[PDB]
C-alpha cells in the first residue's frame, strides 16, 4: 500500500463511527502503523481495543487543553519511533448549549474560548510539540474541518468560528513548516453521524438534505473521508499543502437547489 | 496498485515534460491501462512511440476545435473497450500573441473565441463525448486549471479567464453527472517547464518566484501533479467531486511575500 513506511500518530478515535477510526482503518489498509492517544482516563481500554484491531499497542492520554499532556505523548511517543511522518487532528467540541439555537443567544465567551482553544488552537499545538519528530521526514498534518468555516449554517454557532481559525491555522501552520518538510492539509468532511451528533436534534434532517442536494446524491462515508487522509498524509500528495480538500460529494459546490 | 484495470483515456501528452506524461506514468504505475489522444496528425508517432512504451497502442487523433474528431474518438475507443473509466482533460490553448504584454492591448475577440473553445469548452464536449462510455462506472474526470482563474496574473491575461470558464464547467459537469456514478474534478498545477512555456517569455523567472515565496520553497514536478491525478480518477477519491485541488506546493495560499 501507499502508506508502506510511514508511522502516523491518529487523534479522537472514540468510537468505530469516528471519522479517526475510518481514517486508522484507511491508513492501516495502506500499510501504515499507527499510534492513537485519548482524551480522559475513562477510555483508555475501548481506545486500546481499537488499536489493538489495528495492530497497534501505542496509545498515549491527551487531553489538548494541557500542554503538558501534549509535549508528553511526543516525548513517549520518541522512545518507539525514530520520528513521525503523520499526524492525524481528528478533534471538535463545543459546549453543546452553545450548539443549539440563535447564534448570539447561545454563544458565550467561555463557550467560545473552549471551541477555539480545544477545536483550533489544538492544531498548532500539536504540530508545535509534533515539530522536532516531523522536520525533516517529509512528513503531513491532516485536520478535520466543516463547512461552518465558511458558510453559515443554522445551530453549528461558534464552531463555525471555530473551524475558520482551525483552516487559517493550516494555512499558517503549512506557511511556517513546508521548508522544513512538513506539509499540513485539510479536510472538510460532509455531515457524518458519529458521537459529534449526540444530543444535535435533527441530524437526520442535515443528512437527508445534503444526499437530496449534493452533486452525487448521497452521504459520505468514514472510509470515503480516511481515504483521502491516507492520500493526503502519502508522498503522493507531496505537492500538496495548506489545501482544504472537500469530502462532501459535492454539496459545497452546488446552489439553487 | 489502486487503478488496477481500470481504463483510462489521456489528453494532451505530447512529451515526457508534458503534465499528461506525468499523469500517464502514475496512472500506469498503479495498474491502469491507457489510451491517448493527439491534436494533429505531425504527432501521431510521437504519441504512439510513447504510448508504447506504457504498454498502449490504443492511440487516436483528436482536435477539440472539431465535434466530429472529439466524437470519433469514443466510437473508434469502443471498439476495444466495453467502458472508461478514466477521462484526462490536460488540454490548453490561446494565440502566442494573447499572451504578452499588456492585457487588453494583446486581447481580440479571435483570440478569446479561441482560447474558450479550446481551452474551456473542450471539458464538457469531452464529457458529453464520452458519457455513454463512462455512465454507471464510477468512473472519473480529471481537467488541468491554473491560478489565472481565480487571480489576476501578468501576460497571462486571456488564458485566465478560460480556466475561469473551464473551473465553473468542472462545477457544472460534476453537478450533471453525479446522479449517473461520474465525478469530475480538476488540478490546480503551479508552474511547470513544459512545451506550454516555450514561447513565453521569462517562465524562468516564474519559475524562480513561486520556490522563492510558496511554502514549500520548490516548484512542482509533474509527478506530482500525476500522483494528485491518479487518486482523483481511482475510487480512492469517491467522495469527492467538482473539487479544484492546487498543486503548487501551498503557492496560492501564501500573501506579503517580501
Ligand atoms: N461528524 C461530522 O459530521 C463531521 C463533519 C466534518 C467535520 N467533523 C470534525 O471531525 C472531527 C472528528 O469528529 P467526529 O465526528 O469523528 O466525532 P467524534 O466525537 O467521534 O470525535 C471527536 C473527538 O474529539 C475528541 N476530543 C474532544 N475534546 C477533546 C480534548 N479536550 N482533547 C482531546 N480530544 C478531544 C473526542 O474525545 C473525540 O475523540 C472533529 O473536528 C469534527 O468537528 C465532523
Ligand atoms: N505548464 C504549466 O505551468 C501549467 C500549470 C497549470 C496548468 N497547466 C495546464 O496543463 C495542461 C497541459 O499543458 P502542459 O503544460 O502539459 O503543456 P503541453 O504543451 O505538454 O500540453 C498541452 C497540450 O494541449 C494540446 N492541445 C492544444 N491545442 C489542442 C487542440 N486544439 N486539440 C487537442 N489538444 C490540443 C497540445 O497538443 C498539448 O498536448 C493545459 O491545460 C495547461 O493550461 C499548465
Ligand atoms: C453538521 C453538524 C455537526 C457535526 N460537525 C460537523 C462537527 O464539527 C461537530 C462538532 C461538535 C462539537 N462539540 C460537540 C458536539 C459536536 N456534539 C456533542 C453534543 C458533544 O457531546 C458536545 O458536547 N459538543 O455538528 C453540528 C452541530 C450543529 C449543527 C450542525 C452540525
Ligand atoms: C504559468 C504560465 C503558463 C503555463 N500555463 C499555466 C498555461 O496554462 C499555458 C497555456 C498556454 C496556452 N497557449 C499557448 C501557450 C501556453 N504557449 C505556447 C506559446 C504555445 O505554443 C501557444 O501557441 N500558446 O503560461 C503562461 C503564459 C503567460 C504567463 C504565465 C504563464
Amino acid at each position: 500500500g501507499f502508506l508502506q513506511g510511514k508511522k502516523i500518530l491518529i487523534t479522537g478515535m472514540i468510537s468505530e463511527r469516528s471519522i479517526a477510526y475510518g481514517i486508522a482503518k484507511a491508513c492501516r489498509e495502506q500499510g501504515a502503523e499507527l499510534a492513537f492517544t485519548y482524551v480522559v482516563d475513562k477510555l483508555e481500554e475501548r481506545v486500546r481495543k481499537m488499536a489493538a484491531e489495528l495492530d497497534s499497542e501505542l496509545v498515549f492520554r491527551c487531553d489538548v487543553a494541557s500542554d503538558d499532556e501534549i509535549n508528553q505523548v511526543f516525548a513517549d511517543l520518541g522512545k518507539h519511533w525514530d520520528g513521525l511522518d503523520g499526524l492525524v487532528h481528528s478533534i471538535g467540541f463545543a459546549p453543546k448549549e452553545a450548539l443549539s439555537g440563535d447564534f448570539l443567544d447561545s454563544i458565550s465567551r467561555e463557550a467560545f474560548n473552549t471551541a477555539h482553544e480545544i477545536s483550533a488552537y489544538s492544531l498548532p499545538a500539536l504540530a508545535k510539540a509534533a515539530r522536532p519528530m516531523m522536520r525533516g521526514r517529509n512528513s503531513a498534518i491532516v485536520a478535520l474541518s466543516y463547512l461552518g468555516a465558511v458558510r453559515a449554517i443554522p445551530n453549528y454557532n461558534v464552531m463555525g468560528m471555530a473551524k475558520a481559525s482551525l483552516e487559517a491555522g493550516i494555512r499558517f501552520t503549512a506557511a511556517c513548516l513546508g521548508k522544513e518538510g512538513i506539509r499540513c492539509n485539510g479536510i472538510s468532511a460532509g455531515p457524518i453521524k458519529t458521537l459529534a451528533a449526540s444530543g444535535i436534534a435533527d441530524f437526520g434532517k442535515l443528512l437527508g438534505h445534503v444526499a437530496a442536494h449534493n452533486p452525487l446524491r448521497r452521504n459520505v462515508t468514514i472510509e470515503e473521508v480516511g481515504n483521502t487522509a491516507a492520500f493526503l498524509l502519502s508522498d503522493l500528495s507531496s505537492g500538496i499543502t495548506g489545501e482544504i480538500t472537500y469530502v462532501d460529494g459535492g454539496y459545497s459546490i452546488n446552489a439553487l437547489s
